[PDB]
Parts: C-alpha cells; structure tokens; sequence
C-alpha cells in the first residue's frame, strides 16, 4: 500500500469532463467504502486518511476520492455550491464503477459532500461516519465565522507558510502535531497556482444563489439510515455545538465525542475512529 | 450463569454492619469490573444488567453490585446523601475483597455512585463508564423535577401499579418494552414493606445538610481517568443537555450518544453498549 | 375594558366564510398590534392576555384575535396545517381591516401562527414578539413529545377535569397559580363539543401531508424584522432548548428569559412581559 | 460631566496601601450603583462605560471603579487570583464610602469581579446586571482558549500595534467600529511600562494555587438576588454557550441576548443596555 499502488484515475460527466483521482484499496473485500476527506488547500485522500486506509482496507474495500479541487482531481476554475458539485462528480463514479448503495466516510468539507450526495441520491448512500462534517453543522453557539474558518480565509487571501501554520496549528488539540515537515509539505501543495486556482472557485461560490444546498441542517431529518456522527471535543473549525441539529433530527443518528481531540479526528484519535468505524460499518 | 449460581454477599461497615448482595461472574479473568444499577424501586443488578453481565463476563471478572436499599442488600430507614452512602459501603468491599484500582460501570443513580466512590477514594476508581448518571448531570434546559423524576416521586407518594407503570414508560423509546409481566414484577418487589422503607429513606435523604456532595457536576473536573458518558438521546429521566458540563470539564471524557434510546441504554441498546464498554475497558 | 366592551367578530374567507372573534382596544392610539393566544383547548384572547390587553392598551391600538378553533371564533371539524390555516384567517383580517404591516405578539401556538403569517405574507408583519413560540422551536435536547405536549394529548383523549388539571399544572413554575376556580373556568369551555370538534380537527391535522409548514425553524432565517424571543426558563411545553435555532438564525433576534417562570410568560412575568413588549414595539 | 470633574482617588488597604482611581456622577441621586469595566489592557471606566455612565447617572448615584491594574488605579507588578483581588479593593470601597448593599453592573473581567464581590461579601452586593461576564461563565461548547482570549494572549506577549488591533476586531459584531484613533488610543494606554506590569502580574495570577476562585460557575447557585446576564450573540471573548450555568443555577437570574452584538454589549446596544439596566435597577 503506497500512494502509487493505490492511485486510480476516472472522467466523469460534470457539465463535461471532470477528472477524478482515488485510491483503492482492499479489493477483493465484499463491502466497498467511501471515503471523502477534509478542507484545506494543500489536503487530498493520502494524507487526510494516512493512518486510516490501511487499516480499513483490512475490513473493506476502500475507494478514497479526491475531491474536484483537491489532490490529483481536476481543479476548475469555477463550480456552484461546492458539495452539490461533488456530490454529482461522486455519483458519476458510482455509476462508472457500478456502485449501488455503500457506506460514507466524510471528514469536515467532505462529511458535507457525503451528506450532499445522501440527499441528492438518497438510494446510493449507506450508513455515513461524519467527522466533524461541514454542511450539516450550524453552530448555534459559536459566532461564525470560526476561528478556523477564519484562519483558512486568511490564507486564501494571503496564501503565505506563515498564514497556513496558523492555520493548521487550529485543526489540532495537540499542537506539537504540526511540525515543520508537515506545514511545509502542505504549503508547497497549497501554493501551486491550480491549488490557487481552486481556492479562488470556492471563495466564488459562496457568493451562489444555490446557497440553499449548503444549509443541510435543514434537510438531515430525510436520512433513513443510521449516522454516526463523530466530534472533536476540540474542534475549532466547525465546533461541537454545531452537532446538535443533525443529532436530534436525523432518525437514526449517534454522535461520539472525543476529549482532547480537535478537528482532525481521524488523525488525532485515530486508533479509535478506526475502531469505531469497523464497527459501525459492520 | 443464573442468578444463583453468582449471587454473593458480604458484611461491610458504614456506621455499623451492612450487608451487600451482589453477583460475581468471569472469575478467572484478569480485569475486574464493578457494576452498579439505577435506580427505580424495585430494580436491582441482576434485572438492570441482564443483557450485559455474561457478555460482559466473557472478557471480565464482573461484580454487580446491589446498592443499598435495593436488590437483597439491606434496606436501612435511613441515611445520608444516597452516592455517599453507597460509595461508603463499594469502600468496605473493594478493601474486604482486595480489590485494588478498578473500571467502574454505572447507570444513573449507579453513575452517581460511581463517581461519588471515584471522587471519595481516587486511586480507588479507574476507568468510568456512566450510562445517563445521575448527581453529575445537571439539566441546563430541562426544568427540574424531570417527568422521569416526577413520576418516580408520584410512585414513592402512591405506590400503586398504576403509578409504576407510568414510571417505567418513560424509561425507555420503545414502549412496547413495558410489558405486563416487567410491571407485575418490578411493582411485586417495589411494594414489599422493606423496598417503601428504602424510597421512605432516600426521600428523607434529599432534604440532608450534605446535598453538596450530590451536586458532583461542581467536582468533576479534577477526575483523571478516561470517562465514557453514554446517553440515550431520548432519556426522559435525566436528558441529554444534563451531559455537557461532565463532558466540558472532565480531561479525558467521551460522549456517546444513541438516537431512539431511552434512560435505560443497556437495555434498549444493549449489543452497542456492550461492545462500547469492552472497548472502553481494554 | 371589559369581554363585551372590546368584543368584535369579523367573517374573513378561508376556503369560504370563517368567523373571527377579536378584541379591539386602544382605539385612537397610533400603532396598531396584534396579539396571538396560546393553545389549551379552553383558552382564548381575553383569558389568555388579561394582565395585558389593558395595559398594552394604553399605548398601543391593540387586537387580540380568537385562533380558529378557540374561543368565540370559528371551530371547524377539519383544517390544514393550523398555523397555515391561522395564518390565512389573519391575513383575511388585515385585508379587512386595511392593516398594512403590524406587529405581532403571539404565544405559544399564537407564536407559531405569528411566524407562519411573517413568512406567508412578509410585507404584513412588522416586529414579533413571540413567548414561548411553538412551530419556530424546535427542542435539541428534550425529548419530544415533551411532558406538557403529552398532558394537552392525554386530555385530548380522556377529557377529564383531573387531566385538564394536571396540563394546566406545567403550564406555571407557581402551580398555587392553578387555582379550583381556574380549573373549572378552563374546564366548562375546554368540554364543549365545540371544543372537542376543535381539538379533534386539531389532532387530525398533524397527520397532514403539509406537516412541513409547522417546522418553521428551517424557515425563520428569512425573516427581516427584529424579533424578540421571550421564554420561561422553566417552561415545560416548549422549554428553553427550542430557542436556540431561532436566536441563531434570526439575523435580529433578541433573546430575553425569565428564571422562576414557566410557559405562561405573559402571567407570571406580567409587569416585565408588558414592560419588555412595550419598549421593543417602541 | 468630563474625567476631570467626575474623577475621584481613594486609598484602601489589600496587604497594604492601594489607590483606586474612579468616577463619581448624579450625586443627589438616591440609588447608588457600582460600575466594574472589562478586560483588554488599555481599558478603563471611562472609556468602557462612555455610551452609558451620563445617561445612568441621570437615574442612579454612579460609581464606575478602575479595577487595580487598570486606569489610574494602581498597577502592582504581582496580586493573587484577580477577581478575588479585585474584590477585596472594592470591599475596601465600600467601607470607606459608608456604602451598604448596592447594585453591580460589570462587564467581562468586571463580571467576575462582581460575582467574586457578591459571593465574598454576599450582604453588600444587591441586584447584577453582568454582560458577557468572565468567571461566571463556562463555555461549554467552545474550546479554550477561545479566539479573544487568545488573541489578548498574543498582544501579552508582542504587545505591537497589529496585535491590539486584532484584539479589538474580536470585540464588536460591527468591526467598522474599530478604527484607527481607536487603536490608537487603547495602544497608547496598553503600551506603558506600567501597562506591561499589570499584564504581566496577571498572566502570573493564572498559575496561582488560589484559581477555584476563579471558577464561579461552581458557586453562583449561593447568589439570591436578582442577576440579569447580557450577551452579545456574536461574543467572541465569552461566548454565548458560556452563559448556562449561570442561568440554570441562580435561583433570580434572567438572561437578554442581543444578535448582532459582540463582546462589548454596552457599546454596540448602548441604548437598549441602558433601558434594560435603568429599567433592572428600579
């Protein structure tokens, strides 16, 4: 299991052709997963789920996409509301893959997508892991924009190491976890003009009229299958208060919330979101 | 495994001789386990943890323990505050039984005395797992007296079939758990003269000078051990909102929450909540 | 100021001829306001605002109209979603009437209404001022049915004096405010077959194809006017957690709670209520 | 009504000689009131209460204190938990004034400081009017340190111009109100040598073995009195989900939020915090 071994390619039909990176592991395991991974300029499936894939590859048959914009997926110049947009380059995988109904992992911008798509293609979706997700959350509480919110916004219009540090440094309880290794590898993927690029069409569609698409709160209560929703106790991207709504109005939802633990759930506490998954997965 | 085959006691001092039924299973495994029931008058640990304890035992050496006043321990007329009192006789027979530092299993009045026990004798207690626990919740949005306590303070009034019913329907989401042969057997042992002794003693209790100590949302913050909150999302007798400042304040604390679950998660989502626990406790 | 001095009908169209029972005072004052009663199947304007309709009257050209289905007004045997329904009886007031935009104070029920009809005919409805509003609240952490829903659904059933008692006991944090007199007052006009009529059709509507109408906390983000949130902190019909997407969403919701009050607002808090609404319509 | 005219010096003892500088208005008046201003190193009374203390004075004998370490009050270089400190000069006030219970009116650090006075001495505080108050509050959605307090953190340890400037920009909803004479003036303050001593004797207090009493949420169940808590919604210093506790617990206390309003109530509602202050007051 390298990034190589792993990598795959698809076009898929997005008013055009839209091409799409994954990576696929545990083929030749009965039950496929999907995995959607997180914001931030520099992020993709590889480094969003390191210390994740493989183990879940053990249990599953897992196919980690990038997401239009991020890794090694086409990166526009413009798209409408942003999960909308994913949710329907998603589908045109599952169609070209022959996917019916699978199960969901999305983290932050990507639990958004995941819920998108579950809404948009109800019958395609299976039970979804949600880590701190975008898109459904609505931070009662907390002012928005938050101060990760913020932080990434500062990038995105200063796009300097120093700003993204900043950042990374509010996507963690322990700080200790964003070396210089780290904020320099996600810096120089960050910083390429198709990154730039990409950052510039998400900023541009948050100014759509199809806003609406990224209210989800108000839409959760449809989902008929089980949800796992899981939290930082910590996070101060999209914070805890902002589980509240999809916890009481989704049917079968569940949230699990982890002390000293920040936004990055899947890295921070990620022995027992493996487990956790895995389980709820079946 | 029967409730025969396990059941033990034991004579521990707390202002004098008291005597504690409760039930030993898993003997030759290495971790003990202690488990400690609700409330309700007549419920005790056989009944409140019937679809744990041998699954449980499988991985475990489980003791669960009857608190007094409930079950076949002694039923004084009186006593100071309930958590104390019950953590004062878990002291007498963690030394009687050479029990060092042990994972404590606790549902509501249960979870009360858990912590009590791991607030009183720290180095007494490890790992915490509280089901909807009583004295360190505290309900920010729901008016105290809940209905769930309410209907138990109108059985303690009038103690009538009637009256127990209507007690035990809002224990659990689904209703249709509340048969007629769980009310005929809880009212059987809720009745007898020793068990309204008991509810007598425990309404006498609250109007103590030592309320303090069952304020224990005010203490938390200083436990040390990793602590399991699991809530069912639709418990009427302590709610959700009565989480927030146990999962804030305490270091190492995890929030698990299940949606169509009432007050008696281990009950109602019993296979969850015993592979909760079993991960939980290594 | 008396029941007969103030009293007014209007027939407005609402799938034809519809009765509309009202309270007008303070005629030769200025600035017109509308009050909206909460539910209870006995209740109506002037028993509902009595401590201040007078009050309100002295600065403020008050109407306080009957809801379809309570007192002196209509009650029909079948209806849509009724705050819809409601909604479209007041507008055919204002038209009557030539009100242009007016501000709305509603409660409970009368909330629900106030807010549908601000969303259904934007233009007509200035300021709210809404306690305790069913319909925009939506209770993240109680669960639902709440204990005062299930009291109003259990005399709906058994329409018995000792039930009509008991939902008008968690209506108030000082139950010495339900008085034997009060009881029976509510009692004669809630067991009316007029009443009955009303509270079936009122039951049967829930089950509605419409239903959506009624979760208005997706909705209220629209609204443009300030609107000022009034609550009980221990209101045990809508409790306090509903507040919470209103006062988030409302770009200019004001949020004021009463501790030591319950669901009746517009009672135990009277002279602060009266105050309160005073100064926010100006 | 200048400083000059309203300035007042007194020297109290807290281990020895301390001066407290504030201001005195609407002498004659019956009601005495005592101001405590808030946080942010170049703030005092003046300037934090400037939209209100005139229109207050009209009402109430105004008392509107430089806390120690703040104004023209001294700046000792070591002190132990502040709001205790702080507290023990206002006692020190209070004899030396002949004043007996008085309302308190305090915002941030000056709410703790409020509380800390009314639970130390709890015959001498009357009613308190408390926005978005430190001590009290405990934010248990957000994680600590939130935005404001870190962003006061950072000008701590580079007290620069920028730094202030994003502290400030933390303060309001509407950030046009932090303008450039304004920075200035608040750096200006912020930047002596003396300025710097405060600061620095207040980071050390935090280490302090005496921090409990800093952490009032635990003990504002004691207060008796009537306490009105105001917050901005959009608080990002302490935020809204900080206010729980404190409205659960306080058997008299009433909450006003106001959206589209930050930390600094007094300021962007200064009229509507006036009304409901003069109208709290009596």
């Amino acid at each position: 299991l390298t990034f190589e071994s792993t990598s795959r390619f698809a076009e898929v039909d997005v008013d055009g052709p839209l091409k799409l990176h994954y990576h696929e592991a545990g083929v030749g395991n009965d039950q496929t997963v999907v995995l959607l991974h997180g914001g931030g300029p520099g992020a993709a499936s590889w480094t969003n789920f390191s210390r994740n894939i493989a183990v879940l590859a053990r249990h599953f048959h897992v196919l980690a996409v990038d997401q239009p914009g991020y890794g090694h997926s086409d990166k526009r110049a413009e798209h409408g509301q942003f999960n909308r947009y994913a949710a329907m380059a998603l589908k045109g995988l599952f169609d070209q893959l022959g996917l019916g109904r699978v199960p969901l992992v999305g983290n932050a911008l990507g639990g958004g997508t995941a819920v998108r798509f579950a809404l948009d293609y109800p019958a395609r979706a299976g039970r979804l892991v949600l880590m701190g997700p975008g898109g459904l959350s609505i931070n009662l509480f907390a002012p928005d924009p938050t101060e990760g919110v913020k932080r990434l916004s500062k990038f995105s219009v200063a796009p300097t190491r120093e700003n993204l540090e900043a950042f990374l440094r509010v996507m963690v309880y322990d700080k200790n976890l964003i070396t210089p290794e780290l904020v320099d590898q996600r810096f120089a993927l960050a910083s390429t003009p198709e990154s730039l690029t990409a950052t510039r069409a998400m900023g541009k569609s948050f100014a759509g009229a199809d806003f609406e698409a990224g209210m989800m709160w108000r839409e959760v209560y449809r989902l008929r299958q089980p949800v796992l929703l899981i939290w930082g106790r910590e996070d101060r991207v999209n914070p805890l208060d902002g589980a509240l709504v999809a916890l009481k109005t989704i049917p079968r939802a569940q949230l699990h919330v982890f002390g000293q633990c920040g936004h990055w759930v899947q890295v921070e506490k990620f022995d027992e979101f493996n487990k956790l998954t895995i389980e709820f997965l079946g």
